[PDB]
């Protein structure tokens, strides 16, 4: 059944537990305030006003409301992005960003009467993203309507790889133009081999607990599993999967699966003519371009099988939209709701400042220091009781890695190489303080953060009349125009998304949404970085013409006598001249789009995911928590940012209670105690 | 033992055979002209004037000299780069490029009296790069002097990873500041595990033919290996290594090796605080930052083990300089020698034009078509007998991939999406024509090329007085200043290279040479793309200050209780203000620096490497060959470009002789017959 409201989606994934946190359903943990704080007047900083920082603010507001008369929380939120919604009370971006939730409003002079929205970052939300939908309910209510995201396969789709063309909806051969397609056949082989069957015989190549992944997904998503089953997944079976397969790439796993299927005769020689290795390779690459429901994962073939398996267990591709004009509205509404729930006990101030350094210093009550620069490069220093560092890993690195790894009598911190003013701190310890006695422990967390993999990504947009889809040369599936195109043209994945400002006259032509090497191949043509146009009134016309030129390819369709230039070239050219656009996340200060783990990376990302458990070590007294999708096992999803925020606040509560986990609610306790601790000594 | 001349290097590597072409020493094959051509007047195009194209030209000259009176070869060389040396017959680059062999001349107004050279691309040449040194002899003579390239470890070096600092020269612990260093221990573990022993017991973890790679390297390099050894490596043992390990990344292999050593007790818990998996991870990441002799291979951890193994067998890190002021002189000299060796039978014309399309068309004997655009964007169409496509894979894609995969009655080819004029070709076949009957076969080569991995890379340079190294603040080790710095600061690898224009007053401060994610992390700070400054008179001061600022880190050393800002900060800041520079290969039209194969990519790269064997099918009228390091098993080396050129010309000979391999010399025949063919034709 298709979910139709926020509440329907919310309930669908409410119990789902991810395999690295299999003892807890984050939505259940988040149902009530996470815990209790001692009486006091707290001074907290949140660095970053994206999904992570704003979810953390919301949870702090819920905590604040439980404080007794005379107590409260003050939060300073640092947000360097001048386009953040936090600083706002033709293509417009000002006020339309919340980090990587980022809209561009296409208008003709009056932004209150726009044509369309480009969703530059986050855009499609898994049904089983339970924490995402929990917060969407807080922001919009359960009754608010949602739509199926128009992914390849969800709407009529054209797929092109090499000489192969397909036109399809879903996976039922009755809905494919060629029901005998090799593409659909290889999908079945690769899906059988990776996911397997929820009932009956185990057919998957890479079992978890000796069974198909499908069977484990059903346990992870149960209300009342075995408890014993979740513990065994958490402590035994998922760790054993990691031990076996964290060194195996997705691309290698696809090839293994295809090889066995080819040997068995489930897949035929390609064309009847290619030799064994050529046939296997063709199928591997065909599947690579086709994907799992959101376009080709070829560019993602270097991720570990472990990372892919997380997405498989989550049924990640089954996605919806939010009940918004622009996705940034979600984060803005959560910010406003934070302030409302705090019931007067939370006070929030926004600083348009870039944090340059964090440390612990001095001997005062508040020892968590932040050094920042304002928009005219003036320096500021402030000390806090606790700090949540809600920025992704490459943005976190300069803040946490330049103070060394142990006690220092004095340091002059700041951006001295930029010629900016430094600040002297005394009796200095690193911010990410895992040990009082081991510089290597402090170095492990810093070095791990700095070597996480930020996947590269870019989006090319234009504005097109929706009626362009009705041109005679746009193909149809049962009378509905093709609205998604997945191709090896260099464009990778393309979408003709109806404007949300409304049938709408205009659509957002997401001409190219690329990852990893697909993005690298395009980057030389972008012209201006990270955004072309850099101005509200420019147009990235030259850039966009290079994308139309990539689509200028002769494509042969079955039964046709000759190839003609691809119809998609014609569609791209139908976009208006004004408002052509590219955003390159790679050349944004994030240094890419979102974390995806390579082989071996589990050790690094999982350390970050578990970092908040430092709060168990009472005498350590570390005041810094981290909150981003970079510090999760769902990089590239709001779910990851939100999970990491929940971890950070849970840890903060434990720390504020000097290591006492009974200060967490019963439901929230496993956020801390269901993970391996990052401090072995001291115990707690 | 250290080679001191071109000739000594040339003779050292003359016999070396790479494992994917184990039957043949390319230098031995290149000792005489590669074969014979029928009498005639050939019209050949070479697309690209880099190492691949120019070596191909040289080999065509050698062939041309053998043709009878009235015969000859006319070559049109297409070169789109306005800075190519081919079009030239403060920071100056004009005339100082040969593709990715690329110099920047720093001068103060008179380019004939410069200060230093930045080697922006190629810079360090393995001793056993036999074909490289063969051509270097052609260009410079055997007597010309060479120097050891000042790699980390070849000169006094500082290494920084997390809390770990090492100062060292070589691999003898006597010359490490800390002979008990964990870095030295992990290096020894990873060498034992990957390379093993040339004599006695086999200790490596990934054997070839059941023995350590060191033993296979000695066979591959032998003047006269045992009977059948090379054939068994080529057909059995190297294919078996690929089948086992091409799905294993380098990073995964390092972790496997470290894990076993940790379990055995060879590597201890890092300190008393880190758990087992944290210690293992620390060692894997420590080794990752240290490397194999040319700086950390952490950014290269996603390469297949097979790709690393190629470099191990080749002793890749043992490298030298060329006998030049600028490396481009090598390619320029080879171009001039090509014309000389042609003995008036080779005529060469240079076209300052960008090729947009290749195809076969029409009914004339010259059926190989190239469509190009000149500097006024005017279209040109020219037909040839044969074409050598000497450009790397992302530059080749638009040329070969937009004509479909079978016959077409007509096509209007060119850059129509750019608004440029097209040309109508009739009776069209794709250029990379593997089959007259299988679109999938034709698709395999195209799709393979387009999905090869171009490693990302960037270089940040500045000019510093060499005497800066003599300041008390620059550490000395074993009698000389530190001149190589390998670090996790974001800079990755840094070198203070004496100017070749001369002890020289100035040095090229290669402040940062990055690969892969290390480059991605920096890219947002480059300011202008692909080069800052974009003009001869500017300086990339703002960009460079962001690099200096990455060096502004408190570094604890054993020799002082109070950590100070890293000395390297001071050194970077000692560079002069003028002539600060970055070049980003990623945003160059190459879409990166050079091919490195991911897991699974052997299937694609090896297809490209073997492509020239199409010439064996006489009934197939394919006139196009490919010549670049992208189509080799040595992406990122001149050796790969040169091997691919040799393949291309060998294939061209066989095609010009209508499939007759006896037209190759005895020693060159294996360039074609020693590989698995890409077409199936009768034995013998
Ligand atoms: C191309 C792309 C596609 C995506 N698609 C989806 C999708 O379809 N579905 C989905 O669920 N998610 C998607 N995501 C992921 C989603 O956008 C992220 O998971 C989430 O927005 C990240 O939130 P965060 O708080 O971790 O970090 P960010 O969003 O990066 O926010 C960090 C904030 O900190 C600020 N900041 C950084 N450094 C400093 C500093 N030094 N001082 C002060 N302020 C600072 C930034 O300006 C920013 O506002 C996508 C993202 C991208 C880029
Ligand atoms: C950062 C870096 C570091 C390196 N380090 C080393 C090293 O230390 N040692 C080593 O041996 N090698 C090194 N290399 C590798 C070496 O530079 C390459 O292997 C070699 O130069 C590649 O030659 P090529 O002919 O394959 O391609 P290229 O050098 O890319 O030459 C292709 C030529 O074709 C032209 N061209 C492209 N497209 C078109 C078109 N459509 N029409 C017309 N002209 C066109 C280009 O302008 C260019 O001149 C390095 C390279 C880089 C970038
Ligand atoms: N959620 C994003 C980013 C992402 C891509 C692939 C894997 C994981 C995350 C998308 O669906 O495009
Ligand atoms: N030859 C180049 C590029 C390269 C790097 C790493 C591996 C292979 C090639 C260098 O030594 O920097």
């Amino acid at each position: 059944k298709i979910a139709t409201t926020v509440g329907e989606a919310r309930l669908s994934g409410i119990n789902y537990r991810h395999p690295d946190s299999a003892l807890v359903s984050y939505p259940v943990a988040a149902a009530a305030p996470l815990g209790r704080l001692p009486a006091g007047n707290y001074r907290i900083a949140i660095v970053g006003g994206g999904a992570g920082g704003i979810a953390a603010l919301y949870e702090l507001g819920r905590l604040a409301a439980t404080l007794p008369a005379g107590s409260g929380i003050d939060v300073q939120i640092y947000e360097a992005d001048p386009d953040s919604f936090l600083h706002d009370r033709a293509i417009k971006v000002r006020g339309l960003k919340a980090g990587r939730v980022s809209a561009a409003l296409v208008h003709n002079g009056d932004p209150a009467s726009g044509d369309t929205i480009y969703e530059v970052g986050a855009m499609r939300f898994p049904e089983i993203a339970g924490l995402t939908w929990h917060y969407a309910s807080a922001a919009f209510g359960d009754a608010a309507p949602i739509k199926v995201f128009p992914n390849p396969g969800k709407v009529p789709t054209e797929f092109v790889f090499g000489n192969r063309v397909d036109r399809y909806v879903g996976s039922d051969p009755k809905d494919w133009e060629d029901p005998d397609s090799p593409t659909l056949k290889v999908l079945g082989v690769v899906a059988g081999g990776l996911v397997g069957n929820p009932q009956g015989e185990n057919v998957a190549m890479y079992p978890i607990a000796n069974v198909d992944p499908a069977k484990i997904a059903a346990i992870l998503n149960a209300a009342t599993p075995p408890a014993d089953a979740l513990e065994r997944i958490q402590t035994k079976y998922w760790p054993e999967f990691i031990a076996q397969y964290d060194g195996l790439t997705l691309g290698a796993a696809v090839r293994e699966i295809v090889t066995v299927a080819f040997e068995k005769g489930t897949l035929p020689p390609v064309d009847g003519v290619l030799d064994v290795d050529e046939s296997i390779s063709y199928y591997v690459e065909l599947f690579g371009r086709f994907g799992f429901g959101t376009g080709g994962f070829k560019p993602l073939y270097n991720i570990s099988l472990v990372e892919m398996m997380r997405l498989i267990l989550w049924d990640y591709s089954n996605e919806y939209t939010l009940p918004v004009t622009e996705n940034v509205e979600f984060i803005r509404n959560l910010f406003l709701k934070a302030q409302n729930v705090g019931a007067g006990k939370l006070v929030v101030q926004v600083r348009q400042e870039r944090v340059a350094n964090a440390c612990h210093s001095g001997t005062a009550s508040a020892r968590a220091q932040l050094l920042s620069y304002d928009s005219h490069n003036a320096v500021h220093s402030e000390a806090y009781d606790f700090v949540i560092l809600a920025v992704p890993h490459d943005q976190l690195t300069p803040i946490v890695s330049r103070s060394g790894f142990e006690h220092a009598a004095s340091q002059n911190l700041g951006d001295a190489g930029l010629g900016l003013e430094t600040h002297t701190y005394n009796q200095v310890y690193p911010p990410l303080l895992l040990s009082d006695s081991s510089p290597a422990a402090n170095a492990r967390i810093v070095t791990a953060i700095g070597q996480l993999h930020m996947a590269r990504s870019s989006k090319v947009f234009a504005t097109v009349k929706t009626a362009a889809l009705d041109q005679p040369w746009v193909p149809q599936w049962r009378g509905e125009p093709i609205k998604a195109v997945v191709s090896d043209s260099g464009l990778a994945a393309s979408y003709v998304v109806p404007s949300p400002i409304v049938a709408p006259e205009y659509s957002s032509l997401l001409a190219s949404y690329t990852w990893e090497d697909d993005s690298t191949r395009l980057r030389h043509d972008f012209g201006l970085y990270p955004q072309n146009p850099a101005t509200e009134t420019g147009t990235a016309d030259g850039m966009y013409r290079t994308m139309v030129n990539r689509a200028y390819r002769y494509v042969k369709y079955a039964g046709a006598s000759n190839a003609q230039p691809w119809w998609f070239y014609q569609l791209l050219a139908e976009a208006r001249t004004a408002d052509r656009f590219v955003f390159d996340w790679t050349t944004n200060k994030t240094a890419g789009g979102f974390k995806l783990d390579m082989t071996g990376d589990h050790h690094q990302s999982n350390l970050c995911f578990r970092y908040h458990t430092h709060a168990l070590a009472a005498s350590l007294d570390n005041r810094f928590f981290i909150a981003s999708d970079s510090y999760s096992h769902l990089g590239g999803w709001l779910e990851g940012a939100f999970m990491s925020a929940l971890n950070a606040v849970a840890g903060l509560i434990v720390r504020a209670n000097r290591g006492d986990v009974s200060a967490l609610s019963t439901e929230a306790r496993p956020l801390v105690i269901g993970l391996r601790p990052v401090v072995k000594v001291p115990a707690a």
